[PDB]
């Protein structure tokens, strides 16, 4: 039976390379975890290929096209996306997503102890700039809204595009750290950063509420599965302990 | 085009009768708003029906029947559950669900003041009696669990389950308050509960973490739809805003 491509991206403590090797055993994280457990309840081989453009995914608004792991999907490329991939209404037209295995908001990376405390408080100025990381969900989240803070935010990003949307979360957390800048980012990711470099904080709630699911080409058998199988771990407090098992950091004051 | 048959169930706040009528025009709460949001988007009309028999739904172990709304959905009486349906393993293996417009895990409700202060504590003695809806995905959550806790947990239900197990929400929200017992229920519902009713409180943290989805027969092409809508209502903002439409209470100290 045929081997399942899968695409997946490089994103600690998801999905990183093993320090030290060939073929899956190059790779560790959150995600490769809960993959081989995908594998092991389902009974199928995989391969796994890291996706070529190093992005997530959204459409064109010129001429449509996808990138990213979205775009993989479909194009009928790989089988299956196990990465923190956001579940989205935009994407759900185009692809299909398992249930979610993990919860996750929008929210803001800073520095501690300044007055800044929300969106609105960024919306409002300038000199601290802020972005996103570009063509994921949070950049495409702020595009499509129609909330005025965030349609304000938009604004911002949109016109200083060049400079404030960065190709990857390393390199938004690299610019919190190296200039005045807040990162939007996923509050997933801001818990593993922030017991890991004590410099850096949460600013504010979370601004949405979504999950982040194992993506398929619309119309996969394969998702109604896969969607089993999480419900099952989920329910067995074997996801709880995968993400301490990768959430693990020693912690601030 | 046909009228879509919607089953559901009398919960507070998700669906009651209104207070004062004839067909939907009987019913308001959030899953009844809810359902009025996706008939507009998705161009559709509709019949709400309440479930004849009153319950959620599970399967029996003697003869392999469901019952409840998920019953209904196996037979294909009815197009869409729209109501408080937990999303779980055992009911994806037999219905579809959209995904979830709402978050939830199981806890514990008691009365105030005490030195119980979670599950542990309570598996560990039997002076205090405690319960879970018949026929419910909590119930199905302690009868499957493996976790030790929750096994030595059900092994006391399922004992004493003509006294301990209830039929419905406000039969053991009026268990707590009338007797020597705490309730297994949703967070999302006890939330409610207790913004209204300072006498009773939230034990412990959550034990699972699910949530509710709309409910269609397996296979049904609503099922996609339905998501696609529920994340744009999501993503609006209009969820959140329809949450805090129905949880309103004085409030307690
Ligand atoms: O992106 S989803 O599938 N649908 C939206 N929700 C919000 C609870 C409405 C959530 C909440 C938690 C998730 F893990 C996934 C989702
Ligand atoms: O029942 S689900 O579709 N899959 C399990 N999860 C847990 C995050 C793993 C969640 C979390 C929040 C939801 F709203 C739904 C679900
Ligand atoms: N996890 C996001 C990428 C990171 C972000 O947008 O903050 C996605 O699925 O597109
Ligand atoms: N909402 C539950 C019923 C209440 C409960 O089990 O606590 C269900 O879908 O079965
Ligand atoms: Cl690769
Ligand atoms: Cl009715
Ligand atoms: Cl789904
Ligand atoms: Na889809
Ligand atoms: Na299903």
């Amino acid at each position: 039976n045929r081997s399942l491509i899968v695409t997946t991206i490089l994103e600690e403590p998801y999905v990183l390379f093993k320090k030290s090797l060939y073929g899956n055993d190059r790779f560790e994280g959150y995600c490769i975890d809960l993959l081989r457990e995908l594998s092991t309840i389902l009974g199928f081989t995989y391969e796994i290929r890291l996706v070529e453009d190093g992005k997530y995914g959204a459409q064109d608004d010129v001429n449509g096209q996808w990138n990213g792991m979205v775009r993989e999907l479909i194009d009928h490329k790989a089988d299956l996306a196990v990465a923190p991939l956001a579940i989205t209404y935009v994407r759900e037209k185009v692809i299909d997503f398992s249930k979610p295995f993990m919860t996750l908001g929008i929210s803001i990376l800073y520095r501690k102890g300044t007055p800044i405390d929300s969106a609105d408080d960024l919306a409002k100025q300038t000199k601290i700039e802020y972005g996103a990381v570009e063509d994921g969900a949070t950049m495409t989240f702020f595009k499509k809204s129609k909330i005025s803070t965030y349609d304000k935010m938009w604004a911002f990003m949109s016109s200083r595009r060049q400079s404030v949307l960065v190709k990857s979360n390393e390199e938004g957390i690299q610019r919190v750290l190296t200039s005045d800048y807040a990162f939007l980012m996923e509050s997933t990711t801001i818990e593993f950063v922030t017991q890991r470099n004590c410099n850096l904080t949460q600013i504010g709630g979370l601004i949405d509420s979504k999950g982040y699911g194992v993506g398929t080409p619309m119309g996969s058998p394969y998702r109604d599965k896969i969607t089993i199988a999480i419900l099952q771990l989920q329910e067995e407090g074997k996801l709880h302990m995968m993400k301490e098992k990768w959430w693990r950091g020693n912690g601030c004051p």
